[PDB]
Order: structure tokens, then C-alpha cells, then sequence
């Protein structure tokens, strides 16, 4: 009959989430419904909460992109699943409530391995990695990546794939606050550089990754994610990059999916391995976005829809 | 021995500053080849050069040409690999278009048997760059799409065969339509230059292309795909696009990539050999009459590449 959810009251600070009681969905055709176990809190989602969103969607509203759990119904015209079936799924807002439901394009079969919270954890910060690395850049042995804040989720998540491809140096900046726990991760870490890295590299690195150009090698790639002649002379690749359009408005659910079944092999084969940092009540989603505001988090965090405060 | 014949850019300004003049033949310094020259590239940069457009300009009186081929006459120095008769291609900052040519050992490419003088001048500039285009800075795989402006040129019929051997690749066109029934066996589609071929495009394939090469002489483009260059970051990040830029000289002379563009060369020879790429050469022309031909391409007349034929009488 119905669910808890968080709501967005109206943009603006944390004081306008509430958690509310609302009808519970039913999936359409191509759709199934999710009983949801985790979601992921991704930095987007603080800008969703102040409005600071490209053609914002109408208040109150249900925040959330990322979510795993079990899956409870099925829409007409669903191939491939059964209720019970473990999943993670993208999903375009709506994610932070006991049920969910999506188009099948969005949803990922787990592995037995793998943890809800890890399920939760896993999709936004590896798929915009793994498409940064692999399909916007082409990394290839004996390159050089600079990820900016690679104490981040998707810095994490690249410092992971990067290790993946022989004889790649990843130079990271990050808070100083942060050095100890994240050291290790990276070959190089900064203290938020550019001469720094020019003395192990003079030429400066094969691609970097800026998220919400000096430093570039020739044919080297800039990428932002969430002066032509001067290309042409210089040499360089400028690209953006938004995961959520390419699934919503671009219609690319079918490379994203490709993208997750190569991400499966190297989480079965042990080859990364998603970091949840800790799980908080959906009655505590104000403190948990008071966490990463205060940037106090190590790892993801995720909210456990069944976790009492 | 005696002076050289060579081209001379008196100053810059129109055709009519370029002349036949003679010239102290230069010698081989260290780690440099000396190369009696068959032929010579013409290229677009050239006429730039002739009018000044190059940002910082060489100093005038000056040897233009950046591409040519002929035979090692003698070694500098510090070189091995090569011996004296050895038939090679090769890049030059300038003074290409002269009887006789010293440049660096790392721009050098010996060229195979099979290969004439004048199909040599033809192949670095145009293949290298297609090539470089397509699977350094764009990531050309099976089932992709790419529109090629100017498919008649070096460049654009460089970027059709290499297209051809990667599987399922469909090649767009654009050419003036009197050009396309020499040229429509090289792509899959042909366009009118002049006509609104993004809507002839789109009818055949409405996502657009995942690759889009356009010359100095957007809403095309896929998801994920590439815009390059050749001679608001915001859309960017929320139309999920990539643009880059591309100069082989820049990269050849003041960014150091010699080794890379020799690995790009050798699986260029590697491709020839196996006949599956062929320089494709509009024309010959003799050392006097290097204003026709420029004139000529001005004019964008040609299919394929002009060739200055050191040998060719007037």
C-alpha cells in the first residue's frame, strides 16, 4: 500500500528533508520493483538538495540516483529476472525510499559476493571511472593520470582501475586531513602540485581528470565531470562528462551495460572492490550530508533503508 | 659540390613572390641525413606560409615545404641504420622543395621498393595525420561512423581507406558533387558540400556520427563522440562530448613526438605493403610551376594529393 521516503520539501539546506509516508509505486511495462536494501549518497545529491540542478524537477520530490535490493514485482515485458533476484540499479531521482521502481535498462544483477551496501556503492563512482578511463580517454600501459580529489568516491574508483593497466602512474590531490588514509591508493599525492608533478613527469601527465590543461602531455585529455586554437596548436582534448544524461536524456543504457558486465569481472576476479565508509538510517540523512559537506567521509556513504536511528 | 636549384618565398604576399633561385647545398650535421630529392608534398600550410598566416613566422627569403622523398646521398655523424642509396620519405621544418635536403635521422623513413618517389611525397602528411586522427586522438572501432569534410583531398581519402580496415565502419562524405563519381567507391555515403547534408546524414543514421574531422582549409555528433580540428565546457559535460585539436608539425617539431609518429609510420608501411592503403596523387607538376599548383588547391580542383616532381620538365 505505501513506503517511507525522504523528501525534498523545497530546495534549499538540510532542514527542508523530511521523511514522509507516500503510495508505493507499481511498475510500468519494461519496469520492475524494487525492494530497496541500500543507496548510494553521491555529491550530486547535495546540489539536487539546493536546486543547483540543470532544468530542475519540480518539489517535493524523492532525491537519489543509486540503489540495490531485491527484486519484489515485475512490469509487463520484463526479460531476465525473477522476484527475489539481488540487483543494483541507477534510477533517475526517487532512489531514497523502500521501493523503487525503474526500466530494466537500469538494472544489474549482483554477485552472491557482493553486499548490498557494496552494490550501492558501486555504480556511480565505477561506471563514470571505467567511461573516463576506457571510452573518453583511451588509458594504455605507461600513461599518467591526475585525479583531482582522489580521495573522492570516483577518485578511488579510478585509482583502482588505473592499477588495473600495467605501469600507471596516478598523481592524486587531495586534502591534506586526508593523506594518511588515502596514500597508499595513489603513486603520488599532493596537498591541493603542478611543479611537484612536473619534477616525476617534465612533460606532465596523459589525462586529467577535473570534477565540479597546462598539466596535459601532447595528445593529452582534459575531462570535466560531475579556445579551439589553442587545441589545434597545443595539441589537446577537452571532453565532459555527465553519467546521468548519457542514461536519461542520451539513451546509452545499452554501453552503460556493457561498461557494469566489465566492472563484474574485475570485482569477481578481485581486481577492485567498492569502499563504503559507513551506513546511516534514512532518518539520519541530514547528518550524513553534513559528512561529506565537511568532507569527514573516507569511504561512500549509504543508506541502510532498514537501519534503525 | 656546385649550388642547388630551389624554390624561394621572397617575402609574404601572393603567388608572386615565390621564384627559382640557387642555394649553397647544405651538409649533413650530426645525427642528420643528407637526401637528393625526387619529390615534394605539396600541402595546404604552404599556401599559409606564402601569405604569413603562421603565428610566429620564419624569417623571409625562406625554402617552404615540409614533406618529400628521394634517395640518402650521405650520413652525418652520430647515424646508423642507414647507408647511402637508400630510397626515403621524410618531414623537414621547411627547405623541402630544393634539390638536396639535411634533416634529423628521427624524421627519416626508409620507404619500400615498390614504392615510387612521387606516391612517398604523398604518403607522411596525409596518412600520418589520418591515422593519428583516428586511433590516438579518436578511438576508431568496429561499428563506428565518421563524417570526413573534403573526402576528395589527401587527408579525407587517407581517413576512407584507413576507415576500410577496421570492420563495419561507415564512412559519410562530403565533395563537390563534380568529384563524386571519381570518389564515391571510397566511402559509404557521398554528400554535396554546398547542400544541407546534416539532414542527408541524419536520414541515414539520426543519432549522427561518433567521429566528425574537419579542417581549417558539433551537432553531428553521438553520445560519447569526438570533433577534431585539423589544418562552453558546460555543453560539453551535459552533451557528453569531446573536441580536440590536431597539428602533425606541432606535434613533429615543437613537442618532441618523433617516436611516436614512427611507431604511426611503420604500421602505415605495414598497411601498404599488404595493399590494403594507397596514396592517392591528383597530379605532377615541375619546380616552375609551384604557383599553378598552389593555385590549384586554392581552388580545391584536386582529388588526392599534388606532387612537385623534381624531374618533370615544364
Amino acid at each position: 500500500m505505501e513506503m517511507r521516503a525522504v523528501v525534498l520539501a523545497g530546495f534549499g539546506g538540510l532542514n527542508k528533508l523530511r521523511l514522509f509516508r507516500k503510495a508505493m509505486p507499481e511498475p510500468q511495462d519494461g519496469e520492475l520493483k524494487i525492494r530497496v536494501k541500500a543507496c548510494g549518497l553521491n555529491f550530486i545529491d547535495l546540489m539536487v538538495r539546493q536546486g543547483n540542478i540543470d532544468n530542475p524537477p519540480k518539489t517535493p520530490l524523492v532525491p537519489g540516483f543509486e540503489c540495490s535490493g531485491i527484486v519484489e514485482a515485475l512490469g509487463d515485458s520484463v526479460k531476465g529476472y525473477e522476484i527475489g533476484d539481488r540487483v543494483m540499479a541507477f534510477v533517475n531521482y526517487n532512489a531514497w525510499a523502500e521501493v523503487v521502481c525503474t526500466p530494466v535498462e537500469f538494472v544489474y544483477k549482483i554477485p552472491d559476493d557482493m553486499s548490498f551496501s557494496e552494490a550501492a556503492a558501486f555504480p556511480m563512482n565505477f561506471v563514470t571511472a571505467y567511461v573516463m578511463l576506457f571510452e573518453v580517454a583511451n588509458l594504455r600501459e605507461g600513461m599518467s593520470v591526475l585525479v583531482h580529489s582522489a580521495g573522492g568516491g570516483v577518485g578511488q574508483a579510478v585509482a583502482q582501475l588505473c592499477s588495473t593497466v600495467p605501469n600507471v602512474t596516478v598523481f592524486g590531490t587531495a586534502s591534506t586531513f586526508k593523506h594518511e588514509a588515502i596514500k597508499d591508493s595513489v603513486t603520488h599525492l599532493f596537498d591541493r602540485y603542478v611543479q611537484e608533478v612536473k619534477r616525476i613527469s617534465a612533460e606532465g601527465v596523459d589525462i586529467v581528470l577535473d570534477c565540479l590543461l597546462s598539466l596535459l602531455k601532447p595528445l593529452g585529455t582534459y575531462i570535466l565531470y560531475g579556445n579551439p586554437i589553442k587545441l589545434y596548436e597545443e595539441n589537446k582534448v577537452i571532453a565532459g562528462f555527465s553519467l546521468l544524461n548519457l542514461l536519461f536524456k542520451q539513451g546509452r543504457a545499452g554501453l552503460i551495460r556493457g561498461v557494469v558486465e566489465k566492472l563484474i569481472g574485475l570485482y569477481n576476479q578481485k581486481k577492485i572492490k567498492p569502499v563504503v565508509d559507513s551506513l546511516w538510517a534514512l532518518e539520519e540523512v541530514k547528518e550524513a550530508m553534513q559528512r561529506i559537506h565537511d568532507r569527514g567521509n573516507i569511504g561512500k556513504l549509504i543508506l541502510d533503508v532498514e537501519k534503525t536511528p
